[PDB]
């Protein structure tokens, strides 16, 4: 009855998508558990591997950097062996999506390499039909940073939150 | 009722592993309509617009060629603003499959490269779970060419196949 | 003392782009041989394998169809393996460049999956120093198509060429 | 007078490509400074910001974790924002390399989203010309993981080193 919205955000960019995309997936037929990951070195609740195995579905978040996904994020499924050993996530839906300093950042290309690791999962991908891109949601910040989620975006987070629904319903 | 196996073929690789992920298909429950495409300039019937319009889902195949798909699939592809459009496609699951002449001779690029069009179309796009990738099926076939199709990567194919159908099936 | 600026263009986006990316490429200390494809079936001079094997360098420019290259460009490079053979364009510079009817159309993934055939031909592969993205120039055009090319687009265009030319002048 | 040559290893088999890689260094007319990075939570002497600003060039070696780097490594590079402020790295000749559980455990796209950053770094990326693919160099170690490092790979290692270092001596 949940799917799962794991993400990762440094300065709450990411964490505004996850909100909105978990309100799509509410309209779309299913509840929306919103968590996050804690911060590495050497806005929400923190993720388990729990949450992961009984999902019925997945949006994967983080803000673009390098063209790749944030390395706290990257480390949560660094921890997720298992769940690939026993084939977890094998059949269940999954989108992504992104925050970015420019307009041009390099979303597209965090957005196809965030569905690589899903895919090593056997995931089912899927996009936005005809920020935002058909790979997923994104959302441009700007160098200031502030600049806040707009409406088109806004709509968007919120129709992939309920695309990713509604397959899963599909799926049973 | 039907998975379109859409693919081209210059040496009959290609054309080889759409006849097992046809077998694969028919195994899922659904019907498989094997069809490839004209070659162009300045093995099976011919796809038209109708065989897309009208799948339940898709399988999608080509000989590697620098890192992507063959031109004459490209082509097809390239008249299918239409459908794009009115948005078909949308929602239908698909999957990828490719022919190498070196072990690592970039399938795995060539796949994802496949994807993409898939996803701008607004398709649902699954790989392989836990040649032969997570992305879709590949097949070795040597500098000579001749390399037959091996035991693994048949089964492989069939298993694509397979997944893309019963996919299609619980899709409804 | 040539760079290619290689590019099919179908309503004139991407022929405007290529001369940009010339201009960029005379500042930079060279020639620009602005060369095109012809259109399949079953703006410029058109491009030879002798044009391809004699560059010091190359800028190839597409209009995004699906999130890959058009197909009378993809055409042109299938027609390459002799040049793979005896193994031109091996570290010889190169960029790409993409036109697109959406600010995120898909840019960023048409430009990737540019970058994989010059790749597999070895060539060394540059983008945009910290439309235009990291990958390479890149034109919005709306859905419309009239959109003419902007200021920091047009400008972004230059860049490319000079360092395209710079880099290969380098190379010596 | 040197190539960076920076991995991540949990098991030894990253490290490894990284000796093999800095003997082709060697063998290109640079001396090989190799470095590796912290493990995270919440072979190689560790690198710091200083490697990076004053390499001349640099070889990128991960394990191939789902389709993407290893975290560690991404953690690391996820501290370079000043570098990229003031455009360090830009210029300067790159390649990567990977090790992976599986024939076709999806090296080539663990490469292509390791020169992801690279270009975001704004750096000129190279592979190997005509494990072992275009992009990079890759090592098979199996299941087990003990497979040691072939013939052919432990060549194509050396061949990217020396290509790397004769490219950085070119560029001057
Ligand atoms: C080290 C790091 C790398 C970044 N790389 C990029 C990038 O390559 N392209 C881009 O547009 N923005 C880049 N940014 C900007 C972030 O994407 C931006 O801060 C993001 O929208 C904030 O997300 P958050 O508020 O959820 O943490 C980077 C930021 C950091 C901290
Ligand atoms: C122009 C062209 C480009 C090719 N590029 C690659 C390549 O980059 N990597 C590779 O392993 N094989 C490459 N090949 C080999 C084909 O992938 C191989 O012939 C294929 O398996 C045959 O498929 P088919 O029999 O269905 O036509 C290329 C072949 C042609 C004709
Ligand atoms: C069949 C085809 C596919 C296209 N696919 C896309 C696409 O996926 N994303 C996008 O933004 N625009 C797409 N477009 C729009 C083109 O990218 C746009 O027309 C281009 O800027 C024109 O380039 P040209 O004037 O040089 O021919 C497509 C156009 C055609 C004809
Ligand atoms: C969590 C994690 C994820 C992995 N993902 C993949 C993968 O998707 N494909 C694959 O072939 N191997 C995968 N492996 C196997 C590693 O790539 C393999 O252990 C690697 O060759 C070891 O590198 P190292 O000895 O330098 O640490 C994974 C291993 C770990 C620990």
């Amino acid at each position: 009855p949940y799917i799962l919205v794991l993400y990762y955000s440094r300065h709450g960019a990411t964490a505004e998508m996850a909100r909105q995309i978990a309100r799509g997936v509410e309209q779309g037929g299913f509840e929306a558990r919103v968590r996050t990951v804690p911060a590495v070195s050497t806005g929400a609740l923190y993720a388990t591997l729990e949450d992961l195995k009984n999902c019925a579905g997945l949006a994967l978040g983080s803000p673009t950097r390098f063209g790749n996904m944030a390395s706290p994020l990257k480390y949560f499924l660094d921890g997720t062996s298992s769940l690939w050993l026993t084939g977890s996530l094998v059949g269940k839906p999954a989108a992504v999506f992104t925050s970015t300093a420019s307009l041009h950042g390099g979303q597209e290309t965090t957005q196809l390499s965030m569905l690589l690791p899903l895919l090593h999962h056997g995931m089912l991908v899927l996009g936005i039909p005809y920020g935002g891109t058909p790979y997923g949601a994104s959302h441009f910040a700007g160098a200031d940073g502030k600049r806040s989620l707009d409406e088109h975006e806004l709509t968007l987070c919120r129709a992939l939150g309920k695309r990713l629904a509604e397959t899963a319903g599909k799926l049973e």
